[PDB]
């Protein structure tokens, strides 16, 4: 027939890695460091580098078992290899931060089970296998819980107690993938935050990179340069926070995401000219792109301030998440966020007042604090906006009644 | 091959509209009013009518931008048009209920982004775009939050703070659609009630109409005349409440749903002979169909009363929803519902008692109030049903212990 | 084309039944009893047997209506038949445990609606029909709620107030099924525990058996012998608890699951040589297989004890479920479970201490009770593990601070 064709399911990958066929490739490049693998026919070597030299010294390994998957954190180095006709699939952990004399452990998966993806969390490690199993391990080598995956894994990321799994929930058509996300919190109270929700992607695009921001919010990038971030303040939906194609000059130009930071806001990525991944040598330079939510009429003052407001809102939801889970957060960052947002609301209200859009001013005042609304009332008494001042006063009464 | 064939995904639509190819078509017909579009080669006009003349005067617009999507509420008129080679896709709002002198605003979507569906809520508006984005706007023109859709939108509806999105979650086979529902509450505490649950449809049918009842419960109709309603009292499942094919006399006869009302119960729709949608002229007459849940042996007294009981139960769940969300509800309606249900239970218990089904009587008494159970005990002492009276007494003891 | 092919959706089935084409087949074989159907051209008979003769006497029925689906519980016998050109699809219940003189009821489904699956709960019965409807009935014959199914049903099971539905959520490819699970609790507070989550299956396998353990935990088996159980302590994920292929000697050997028991742990199944289901005559013998979670390096002492620990953890989650839902549970079973787990942790800590893996000892002590940690501190003071004793002491301080 001549209709829709099933899209081939994309293969699993480690975020921040370059393809396996390269002689000198990146196994992982994140906010902790870089892991490179030089593999020809004579020898196979793995080199580990840390951005902060104080964390650990540079580590060089002789890749005898031919490790093809790697992840790096401030605690350990995680390595994995598939099975051969003689050896089993192995998970290798270099626990360099351990305070004891045993800084290494390795485990063999059962017969005919191959590791397809790994990720490192805070004090734990996870491995998705060809048996549609997810195996949890402590950073010291204890086997934790095991559960089955609803489909073949695509990529896996970890941060703190959070586990971020993207897998094939179905079969897409006409170039589209059919991906689902399983988001778990592996603390003392186990929670499945997302029960295989559909992962939004740009049409005819595939998954290019997943992970967490340094502050601990799940994020991912598709092959069309669209960067999306979990919106905890919007029912755990996914909000686009950047479009790396706006910084590209041609079709063959791409950006290779390395890390995401919310405070200060910066998207650390490698500019790539001619391909989607940078060559290992010479050392590529990390670029810093700004985040921009895809808002309408962003060239106008209204659209510009509206984008700044909602970007400030979503990039400070992590403070509430750190508070709800007992983590440590700076109360000063929370206060600066509110002041930054109340200033943008006040400037947007003054703009709507100049445009004789007084109903819009009351809508903006609904997002304001009680102090900001009281200030907007006196600004409305000024400039002879008498009815607007009355509507704002009635809004201030309603806000005080909500307490 | 000769097997299952992929079903073509149905295109987005506005509920209560007639096809675009008509010279004189309905853009939207709901419980607020009617919006018609007359478009030939000479001129293009849009006419707005309100069922209640006291709400607003009849509005006539010169459709210069060729708006093809429309929605209507007691607050504003929402219009949208796709992009051309010279103009961008635009969202136009006629805020006629505004108390200020600015009763109009329009916004341009970014390049190559087209509006595919719109809907109006209480004080807000939403637009699903070709970029798989959902854009939220206040009724006054402020851009609110934005998040990505898991698939191409099919239809969109709003009521109060609720957002009702139906989209393609996959690809169906053999005439079946693969639809998912995302139900959000956009109040001060954002909630995603349904994380893309599968939307039940009749086999080989497509989505024909979605929306909310006047009381605020999500409902939808498929192409086979099956009307389904969210059952908040049954874990947010979907319960069939009507079958418009029972009122049709032939295959070519159809009913075109306009609105759904829970108190009093009535399904307002347009009878259509020969097609699925009514012609614009002459003005079609609104028919009132009754709701009937698809219960077994409904011709018998037992099945008839069982259908009346569960229809009364599901059509009063909205009272609990209005109470939990601080909305205003009549306590008298809640009391009349319970009295209506306790009377049906009492008549079903008397029927089971006549049939010497005393175990069934105790099952019916489990659904009764403590006062109704006490009354059933004295009715069981009467007519010499001594063991039944003892079982009902032990049930009354258990009910008092649950407090 | 030459690519992925759509997998034909498997047909609905009753768990514990043998195919319909057999002259003498099992309609259901569970922990309550056996129901056999002998059907040739001369006569059609249904025989009911109870494992405990004290429950009820053996029942013999003349299958005049040609019932093809059956389920059995300690309360009633449930039978169902499809519709013919003269008769409707019927649901027949033999309420043998009733304390009244009416121990039978039957109901007719509407025109062109056929029963596809049934299941028995505590005091209720459910039937999934060809109209994509789920109909609830009390054990005495009262019609309860009705809601629509997101797809064609595959199998259905019930236990207490829990309803376990597996259905087709999509179309799989290359031999894979696309199954979803809807898990409901039908008590006085209706809950949808699983909103159509994807059902994990072994690749290229189909669903072979579903049901609940005697303690009330959902479980299911695929065609590759993998037995999975709901992990309530792991965010309602699914954990493999057995692999019946490890007990098979050849490809043609299979195990036919009958029941699952958590305390004592035993998987009751019928060994089958040459086919997937046992012949009705002679009476097959019920085998008892042990549960084994698929852990790595299970031949070693570490892997063996780690498997025993997590098997003990998951097979005692039902005690917490019985407690949260007011059911009756033995506090002695909960105490024996903790003692069994603290002993395994203590032996694993002593093993890690012998291997000079002191960081791993602290990880194991995190899973210990406060008394077990205090004991591990004195064991660390012994054998001159001074730093380990300090780390365990700081862990004991942190545990006391969590109260």
């Amino acid at each position: 027939y001549d209709g829709p064709m099933p899209t081939p399911r994309q293969k699993p990958f480690q975020s921040g890695s370059t393809p396996l066929h390269l002689t000198h490739r990146f196994m992982v490049w994140n906010s902790i460091g870089i892991i490179r693998c030089y593999n020809d026919e004579q020898d196979n070597a793995i080199d580990v580098e840390f951005h902060d030299t104080s964390i650990h010294h540079a580590t060089h390994l002789s890749n005898t078992l031919n490790y093809t998957i790697a992840d790096l954190s401030h605690e350990a180095i995680l390595l994995a290899c598939e099975s051969t006709d003689e050896l089993a699939s192995k998970l290798h952990c270099l626990h360099f931060s351990s305070w004891d004399s045993s800084k290494e452990w390795i485990i063999d998966l059962p017969q005919n089970e191959d590791i397809e993806a790994i990720c490192l969390g805070q004090g734990w490690a996870a491995a998705a296998t060809s048996a549609l199993l997810l195996r949890l391990f402590t950073i010291g080598g204890v086997q934790k819980e095991v559960f089955s995956l609803a489909g073949p894994v695509v990529s896996m990321a970890g941060h703190g107690e959070q586990l971020f799994i993207v897998y094939h929930r179905g079969t897409g058509f006409d170039g589209d993938q059919c991906l689902g996300v399983q988001l778990l919190e592996l603390g003392k109270k186990k929670k499945q935050i997302l029960h295989g929700d559909p992962l939004p992607l740009t049409r005819k695009s595939y998954l290019a990179w997943i992970g967490f921001s340094a502050e601990g919010t799940p994020c991912y990038v598709d092959s069309e340069g669209i960067v999306r971030m979990l919106n905890r303040g919007l029912g755990n939906t996914w909000t686009p926070i950047c479009n790396t194609r706006e910084h590209c000059k041609g079709k063959s130009d791409h950006y290779w995401v390395v890390g995401i930071h919310e405070n200060p806001q910066q998207l650390r990525c490698i500019p790539c000219k001619g391909s989607r991944f940078p060559p290992t040598l010479p050392r590529p330079a990390v670029a810093i792109l700004s985040f921009k939510l895809p808002y309408c009429q962003i060239a106008t003052e209204k659209g510009q301030m509206e984008e700044q407001f909602w970007r400030s809102v979503i990039f400070h939801n992590h403070l509430d998440y750190l508070a709800k889970n007992g983590y440590e957060y700076e109360e000063s960052t929370k206060n600066q966020a509110t002041k930054e947002q109340q200033e943008l609301l006040m400037k947007m209200l003054a703009l709507s007042c100049k445009l004789e859009r007084e109903f819009r001013c009351v809508e903006l005042a609904d997002l304001m604090t009680q102090n900001a609304v009281n200030l907007a009332i006196k600004y409305a008494s000024r400039s002879r906006k008498l009815i607007l001042a009355q509507k704002l006063s009635e809004l201030a009464v309603e806000k005080a009644a909500e307490l």
